[PDB]
């Protein structure tokens, strides 16, 4: 159970004030808070985050959400953790999201989708790396 | 209508443990308070002596640093009118023992040494300890 994902909570769920709710998703469904900050992303380190897409012509909107506001960012760790967390997120366009998945419950819409989760073992790894030196993560 | 507050919250090692994080921020965002800081630590003998020097000369002070430091802590700063006094009100009494029902020592503290959270208790207090685990620039009113 050391597999771990990144995780974020975008703008609009946190101007929500539904972290809480969100948070016990995750841990109710057994993975472990490990690694955990509030920050407000500059546009040049959404831009590097969400590098894949730069051709993509939803970039911009993808780049201008993530800076709307801070931001909720963890790590999640547990057997499973990066499918588990995909699950528990539902699909990306909460009109397809299944009844009881964070997108369901917390998303206006595909832009404001209320959360980020790595989407293979690579992108965990370099997600987890990008937002948290190993020192601040705790494994338990 | 009342001030406008920030104030310094901290979830202790037994309470993350218990994977009840995200319980106990519904407690602060359900009563009207808003997240402005986070971050998950480990704290230091050092650091925790540091926040804890207004016990320095008490009997319970090492058992207060060795508790604290014990695992992982989730530190937030709290925002709202009345923060300091609401938040105080939600952790309950010190001693879980005498908590009111309802409240985040009463529902997740198994004793007083393990009581599952920190809040500041004044406004001096308030401004220390937020000012000791961040700096400004990462605390996010809105
Ligand atoms: N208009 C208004 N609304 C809400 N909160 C306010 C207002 N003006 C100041 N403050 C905040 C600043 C302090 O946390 C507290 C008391 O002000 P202090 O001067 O620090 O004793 O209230
Ligand atoms: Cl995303
Ligand atoms: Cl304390």
């Amino acid at each position: 159970a050391l597999e771990r994902t990144l995780s974020i909570i975008k703008p609009d769920a946190v101007a929500k004030n539904v972290i809480g709710q969100i948070y016990s998703r995750f841990e109710n469904a057994g993975l472990k808070i490990v690694a955990a900050r509030m920050a407000h992303l500059s546009r040049a380190d959404a831009e590097k985050f969400y590098a894949v897409h730069a051709e993509r012509p939803f970039f911009k909107d993808l780049v201008e959400f993530m800076i709307s506001g801070p931001v909720m960012i963890q790590v999640l760790e547990g057997e499973d953790a990066i499918l588990k967390n995909r699950d528990l997120m539902g699909a990306t366009d909460p009109k397809k999201a299944e009844k009881g998945t964070i997108r369901a419950d917390f998303a206006d819409s595909i832009d404001a989708n209320a959360v980020h989760g790595s989407d293979a073992p690579e992108t965990a790894r370099v997600e987890i790396a990008f937002f948290f030196p190993e020192m601040n993560v705790y494994s338990r």
